[PDB]
């Protein structure tokens, strides 16, 4: 989407996988969807560095709605949940120095029941540029047929254009689409800051497994789409909460970071570990998915339950993932030649490697000629960064 | 087994897991089935607290032996890996204060392919004798017929109490007897100190719920043979390792010893978080896996992607194991009337009740009439220790 947005991948952070759509205000406030809910995240990002790493969007899911639309015909927001309105709440974030994220649907209804925003495009897009929204999730549930998916996706991006300001719009579009045809990546890219393209996200190293494995599958087919302006969407990082052991949240993040994946934390950010933490603020990997050029990373090989992903970075630099699927034993050696990475250039006449993950570490340099030798831990990463020079 | 051993289940540790049958000593030395493994394990063992925390098996697997036996006979090591022979192993490790564990198999091979102990029952379980191995985990692979795994499983059993020697005879019978048929666990009970039932273990949270899903399905059939001196293995602590999260290592933690299960650790010992190794060397919760009486814990409800566990322990006490199996969202609030707890007996008229994991924490008395509340880990898993008033 040509609107001079997420020029670089989208980071910011997301109620869902975190805090679904629990709306018991009485018994379980500390997580129902509460204005002072993303006040607090909001107040937290801020003050745990969580800005400077570069999470500037605070982001509201589904189940933030009114039963119905007012009388003219606009969303509200939940009167008891959100009693000072999207108004107020958009002026406290913005006050933090964040942008302020929204959901809506395609459809009639949301995937969970409140309003739709069919036949109400023209109008949620102004309603909510009156709030002040800097991005929106438009989900598609509830579509009768592709065509009404298709022309409804379309028509909120020319809705909200419009309005006169810059909202990320991120669509689900592809992964609707999906079950009855392949979607044409090249028109989604022209109409989206980013798209989500398989399954929900879980607390499961098995889930992680299965997009990845998915993403691996059809790279081909998305790789290339993926540039400035336009993302290829994998889902949220749940990196700190509970599913994943320490070696699966590096694989996370090393592979967000190769995929150039928005990164959309969803978690309690009341209650982090000191490891996850660092991990999701590591300066260097937040680079690498941040990295100017903006080329998708992908699947060099794979086979012996090992896989090696890649990613070419600016300045002749590269990033290499290696990933070990073997669950039992230890520590599995994993070597190639140099010779094989980057296509060929960076290492040629050869290179500096430095490890970013599991921990930062230089390697010494690295001929053209020779190999590089590693222990990656089962389920876990290793990432590499390779230099070009000369020396 | 009436050999005045297990008599709460063993502790201890086991190569197999962690470092499977690597044999590779020039390219990775640090993990190669080796003496110095063992030394090192035992070494550390003894430093960093785990004797004290109750862990005294020092346990070998499979991927020890030679390519065939001396002549005699008898089952040798390897040359190249153990150049110095079990016999020293066994001397070192005891001076340490600490208990040797071996392995063999039942049929013609190992699993991996090293000699089997079949026809050399008598010869072997001497031979081990011999050596002062403490522990024999004896394997099923390679087996024609139903008929020669129980006589073999047995006819072992007797020789081992013929040596002379205390030898903690753990077993795989029911297994690889399954998928055949039925074992009869109240004979298998007669010969075996433990019983290995279910499927290998991994370093996932998969393989970990389809044991303890496997396990509550047929409790039925396997809780109550359990108890003093003979215990359903449930297979190797993995926790340590790198598969699992936090809130799954205490559900295995908590679960094993809900479960009666014999506590094997196979991990390297030599790098280990904190986290793991207090949580591997809690006092209260190997304490509840010890307990005197002895009696296998059982799955007490189910539903709602929420699970309820419980075992009685001596003195009016039970443990009670609530998971949260939903992978989503944040901590789910799950309750229940102590009413329901125990059978009813914990908390009649009331009990204490303090709180062992995920963190120790003592929660009020509980009245019978009083329901308990809890935020359950997705994952994870809340473990609860209720003493009656009274
Ligand atoms: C909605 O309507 C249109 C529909 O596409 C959209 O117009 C486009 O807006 C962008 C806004 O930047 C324009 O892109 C610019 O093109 C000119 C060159 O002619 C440059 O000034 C801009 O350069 C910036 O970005 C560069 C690209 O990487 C950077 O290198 C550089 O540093 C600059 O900062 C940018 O390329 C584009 O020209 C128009 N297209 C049209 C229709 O003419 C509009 O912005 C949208 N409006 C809203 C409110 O959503
Ligand atoms: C180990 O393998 C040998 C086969 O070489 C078994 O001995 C034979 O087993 C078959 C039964 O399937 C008998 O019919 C033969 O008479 C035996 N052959 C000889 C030459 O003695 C042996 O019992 C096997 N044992 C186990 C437990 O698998
Ligand atoms: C071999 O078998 C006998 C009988 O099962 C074991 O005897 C029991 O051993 C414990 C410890 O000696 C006693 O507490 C029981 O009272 C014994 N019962 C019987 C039947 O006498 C014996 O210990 C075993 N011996 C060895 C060394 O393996
Ligand atoms: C499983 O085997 C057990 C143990 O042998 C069987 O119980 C024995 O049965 C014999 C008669 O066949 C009795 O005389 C013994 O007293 C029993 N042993 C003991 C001490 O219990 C048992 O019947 C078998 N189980 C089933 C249900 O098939
Ligand atoms: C996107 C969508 O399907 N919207 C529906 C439309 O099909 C239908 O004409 C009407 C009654 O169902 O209400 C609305
Ligand atoms: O609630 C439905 C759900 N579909 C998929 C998205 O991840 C989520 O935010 C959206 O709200
Ligand atoms: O190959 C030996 C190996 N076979 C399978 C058993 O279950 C495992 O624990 C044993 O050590």
């Amino acid at each position: 989407l040509d609107n001079g947005l997420a020029r670089t991948p989208t980071m910011g952070w997301l109620h869902w996988e975190r805090f679904m759509c629990n709306l018991d205000c009485q018994e379980e406030p500390d997580s129902c969807i509460s204005e002072k809910l993303f006040m607090e995240m909001a107040e937290l990002m801020v003050s745990e560095g969580w800005k400077d790493a570069g999470y500037e969007y605070l982001c509201i899911d589904d189940c933030w709605m009114a039963p119905q639309r007012d009388s003219e015909g606009r969303l509200q927001a939940d009167p008891q949940r959100f009693p000072h309105g999207i108004r107020q709440l958009a002026n406290y974030v913005h006050s933090k120095g964040l942008k302020l994220g929204i959901y809506a649907d395609v459809g009639n209804k949301t995937c969970a029941g409140f309003p739709g925003s069919f036949g109400y495009y023209d109008i949620d897009a102004q309603t909510f540029a009156d709030w002040g929204v800097d991005l929106l999730k438009f989900d598609g549930c509830y579509c009768d047929s592709l065509e009404n998916l298709a022309d409804g996706y379309k028509h909120m991006s020319l809705a909200l254009n419009r309005t006169g300001r810059s909202i990320v719009y991120s669509c689900e579009w592809p992964l609707y689409m999906w079950p009855f045809q392949k979607p044409n990546y090249t028109e989604i890219r022209q109409y989206c800051n980013h798209w989500r393209n398989f399954a929900d996200i879980d607390d499961s190293w098995k889930s992680i497994k299965s997009i990845l494995d998915w993403t691996s599958f059809n790279q081909e087919r998305i790789v290339d789409v993926a540039g400035p302006g336009g993302w290829n969407d994998p889902d949220m990082l749940v990196i700190g909460n509970f599913g994943l052991s320490w070696n699966q949240q590096v694989t996370q993040m090393a592979l967000w970071a190769i995929m150039a994946a928005p990164l959309f934390m969803s978690n309690d950010l009341r209650h982090i570990s000191p490891q996850a933490k660092a991990l999701l603020q590591d300066k260097d990997v937040i680079a690498i998915n941040q990295d100017p050029l903006g080329k998708q990373g992908y699947q060099l090989r794979q086979g012996d339950n090992f896989e090696v992903w890649e990613r070419p970075l600016s300045g002749l630099a590269w990033a290499v993932a290696m990933i070990n699927r073997q669950e039992i034993g230890g520590p599995r050696s994993y070597t190639i030649a140099v010779a094989s990475l980057g296509k060929g250039v960076a290492c040629n006449p050869a290179c500096f490697i430095t490890q970013l993950l599991p921990v930062k570490r230089k390697l010494g340099f690295y001929e053209w000629t020779s190999r590089l030798r590693s222990h990656i831990n089962p389920t876990g990463t290793v990432l590499l960064q390779l230099e070009n020079t000369m020396q």
